[PDB]
C-alpha cells in the first residue's frame, strides 16, 4: 500500500485545478493519499520529509479514520487541501516550520472520530471525557497523531533538531486544538478587535497563534466553500452523523436538539442558513480580511448561503 504510494505522481490534468480554493477532492478518491504527498512536496518541497517515512504515516493515518458519515477520511485530505491553498496563496506569511506542521495538522485533526460530539461523551461520561475535561475530541485526534508519529518509520520529524521538534509538535497541537469550534468564537472576536484597533502583529506569536486557529476553523468548514453539488452532498454528511448521534440520545429516551433529530430534517436549510450568517460568513470574513489573498472563500461561502436561502424560498 504505502510502498504503491512513492511510485505515485499527479495527473497532470489536476495541476492547476488543485491549486483552486474550491477544488473538490471528491471524483478521485484512491488518489486522494497522493494528492496530499503532491501539496506537501510543492508547499514544503520534496527535500522536506523522506518519501518512505511520510508514505508510511499518511497511510497509517488514513487507516486511523473509522467509516463515519462526515469526520472520516475524505473530510481529512479535503481540509489538508484548504490549508494548502491558504498557504499557496499567503507564501511570505509562513514559515518553513509552520507549513510542515500545518499540513500535517489539517490531515490528523480529526483523527479516529467517532461521530460524536464533545458535549455527547461528557453528558454520558465517555471515557475520553473521563481523560480530556474540555477540547475532548481534539486532544484525542492530537493523542492519536502522537501515536502514529512514534511509530517505528513513522517519524517524519527525524531530520528536524529537539528544538525543531517540540515546536512543530507545539504547533500541531494549537491547531488541532483550535479546530474545536467552541474555540472558534472567542478567537475570532478578539481577532475582530485586534483588526479594527490595527494591533494586529504577525511578529507576535500569540497572535500568529490566533491566526493560525482561524485558519483551522476555515479549513475545517471548507464544506461551505466548494460549489453548491458538492456543498449539497457534503451536508448530507454532516447530517447523517448528526442525526446518528441523536437517535443514540433516542435509545436512552432523551429527545436531541432538533439539529441532532432526523425527525426534524425539513428545518435543514434554514438550520444552515443560520450557521452561514451566524458561524461561516463571519469566519471567512475574518480570514479575508487578515489575508486578503483568501478571498475566493468568502465569495464562495456567499454563493452557497444564496443557495440556500433559494432553497428555504423554494427556487
Ligand atoms: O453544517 C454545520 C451545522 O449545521 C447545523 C446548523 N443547524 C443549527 C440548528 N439546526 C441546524 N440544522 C438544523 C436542522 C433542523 C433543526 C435545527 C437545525 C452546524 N455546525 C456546528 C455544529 C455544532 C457543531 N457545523 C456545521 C459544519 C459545516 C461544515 N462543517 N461543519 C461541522 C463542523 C463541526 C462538526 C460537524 C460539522
Ligand atoms: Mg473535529
Ligand atoms: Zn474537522
Amino acid at each position: 500500500e504505502w510502498q504503491g504510494l512513492m511510485q505515485f505522481t499527479l495527473p497532470v490534468r489536476l495541476c492547476k485545478e488543485i491549486e483552486l480554493f474550491h477544488f473538490d477532492i471528491g471524483p478521485f478518491e484512491n488518489m486522494w493519499p497522493g494528492i496530499f504527498v503532491y501539496m506537501v512536496h510543492r508547499s514544503c518541497g520534496t527535500s522536506c520529509f523522506e518519501l518512505e517515512k511520510l508514505c508510511r504515516f499518511i497511510m497509517s493515518v488514513k487507516k486511523n479514520y473509522r467509516r463515519v458519515p462526515y469526520h472520516n477520511w475524505k473530510h481529512a485530505v479535503t481540509v489538508a487541501h484548504c490549508m494548502y491553498a491558504i498557504l499557496q496563496n499567503n507564501h511570505t506569511l509562513f514559515t518553513d516550520l509552520e507549513r510542515k506542521g500545518l499540513l500535517i495538522a489539517c490531515l490528523c485533526h480529526d483523527l479516529d472520530h467517532r461521530g460524536f460530539s464533545n458535549s455527547y461523551l461528557q453528558k454520558f461520561d465517555h471515557p475520553l471525557a473521563a481523560l480530556y475535561s474540555t477540547s475532548t475530541m481534539e486532544q484525542h485526534h492530537f493523542s492519536q497523531t502522537v501515536s502514529i508519529l512514534q511509530l517505528e518509520g513513522h517519524n517524519i520529524f527525524s531530520t528536524l533538531s529537539s528544538s525543531e521538534y517540540e515546536q512543530v509538535l507545539e504547533i500541531i497541537r494549537k491547531a488541532i486544538i483550535a479546530t474545536d469550534l467552541a474555540l472558534y468564537f472567542g478567537n475570532r472576536k478578539q481577532l475582530e478587535e485586534m483588526y479594527q484597533t490595527g494591533s494586529l502583529n504577525l511578529n507576535n506569536q500569540s497572535h500568529r497563534d490566533r491566526v493560525i486557529g482561524l485558519m483551522m476553523t476555515a479549513c475545517d468548514l471548507c464544506s461551505v466553500t466548494k460549489l453548491w453539488p458538492v456543498t449539497k452532498l457534503t451536508a448530507n454528511d454532516i447530517y447523517a452523523e448528526f442525526w446518528a448521534e441523536g437517535d443514540e440520545m433516542k435509545k436512552l429516551g432523551i429527545q436531541p436538539i432538533p439539529m441532532m433529530d432526523r425527525d426534524k430534517k425539513d428545518e435543514v436549510p434554514q438550520g444552515q442558513l443560520g450557521f452561514y450568517n451566524a458561524v461561516a460568513i463571519p469566519c471567512y470574513t475574518t480570514l479575508t480580511q487578515i489575508l486578503p489573498p483568501t478571498e475566493p472563500l468568502l465569495k464562495a461561502c456567499r454563493d452557497n448561503l444564496s443557495q440556500w436561502e433559494k432553497v428555504i424560498r423554494g427556487e
